[PDB]
C-alpha cells in the first residue's frame, strides 16, 4: 500500500519544515519516501505502508496542518495484490533517436498492460513504469537493452 | 519568452499524436521543448520563443484541440529581461548526506534570489534553478562542486 500527500503554503520555510517531519515519521515506520517541491506545492509519495501506519501518517498530516498553518490533502491506495515500479533513463545528443526509442519502449510496456510516465528535458529522457510484476519488469529491462544497442543511447534502469 | 501548454484527454493515442505535432511546430520555429506525460495530463514547456510564434503555437494548440477532441490550456510569459535555467543532479547511497547537501544547495540559490525546484527519488536528487543570470549560474556551479567533495556525492550540472 502507498500514500500520496500534498502540502501547500506560501511560506517555503514552513513547507520544508513539515517535509522534514513527515518523511522522518514515514521512514520511522520503514517506509520509502519520494518528494517533489514545485512553487508553493509540495508532493510527498510514500510507499510500502499498511493500514496501521497510514492512519498515523494521516494524523501526522493533520497535526502539521495546524502547526505550520498550511493546506494538506492526501489519498490512500490499499488493495492489491501489487504491483511494482521501474525507472528507465535514456540519454543522447540526438533527439530523434531518443523519441524514436521512447515510442518503442512505450509500446512494449503498454503491450504488457503497464502504465508509463515520461519526461523529456534537454538530452535526458526518464521513464517511470508502474503497475507491473517481476515477471514483466525483467522483460522490459531486456527490451531497454535492445534499444540501447539499436539507437546507440546511454541507458540505465532501476527496480524497486 | 517561454510558453507553458497543457493537454488533457482520456485517449493516450490522441494526446501523443498532438504532442508530436506541437513539438515539431515549436522546433520548426527554433524553440527548445520540454514535455511530461502523467496520467491523462500532458505538459509541454516551450522556451526561447517571441510574440510572433507564440501567437502561432497558440493557434496550433486550438487546432489540435478540435482535431483530436482534447482539452487545452496555456500560459504566456513575455516580459524580461531574463532569465536562465540550471539543472543540478545529486546521487549517493546515503540519504542523510543527500538531503544535507540539498539544504546547503538550496540556501545558496535562495540567497542569490533564485527559485528552486527539487525532486528526490531513490538515490537520485535533481534540482532545477530558474530566475538566475550567468553571473549567478557560475557561482552555484562552484558551490555544487564544493558539496561534491564535502559530502562525497556524484554531482552533475547543466546550463541552458
Ligand atoms: C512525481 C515527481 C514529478 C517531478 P518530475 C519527474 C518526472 C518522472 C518521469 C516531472 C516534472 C517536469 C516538469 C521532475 C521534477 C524536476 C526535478
Amino acid at each position: 500500500g502507498e500514500m500520496m500527500i500534498i502540502f501547500e503554503g506560501d511560506d517555503l520555510e514552513a513547507l520544508e519544515k513539515a517535509l522534514k517531519e513527515m518523511i522522518r515519521q514515514a521512514r520511522k515506520f520503514a517506509g520509502t519516501v519520494e518528494y517533489w517541491l514545485s512553487g508553493n506545492r509540495l508532493m510527498i509519495r510514500i510507499t510500502g505502508v499498511p493500514e496501521q501506519v497510514r492512519k498515523e501518517l494521516a494524523k501526522e498530516a493533520e497535526r502539521l496542518k495546524a502547526e505550520f498553518n498550511i493546506q494538506v490533502e492526501y489519498q490512500i491506495r490499499g488493495s492489491g495484490s501489487g504491483s511494482g515500479e521501474m525507472m528507465i533513463i535514456f540519454e543522447g545528443d540526438d533527439l530523434e533517436a531518443l523519441e524514436k526509442a521512447l515510442k518503442e519502449m512505450i509500446r512494449q510496456a503498454r503491450k504488457f498492460a503497464g502504465t508509463v510516465e515520461y519526461w523529456l528535458s534537454g538530452n535526458r529522457l526518464m521513464i517511470r513504469i508502474t503497475g507491473v510484476p517481476e515477471q514483466v519488469r525483467k522483460e522490459l529491462a531486456k527490451e531497454a537493452e535492445r534499444l540501447k544497442a539499436e539507437f546507440n543511447i546511454q541507458v540505465e534502469y532501476q527496480i524497486r
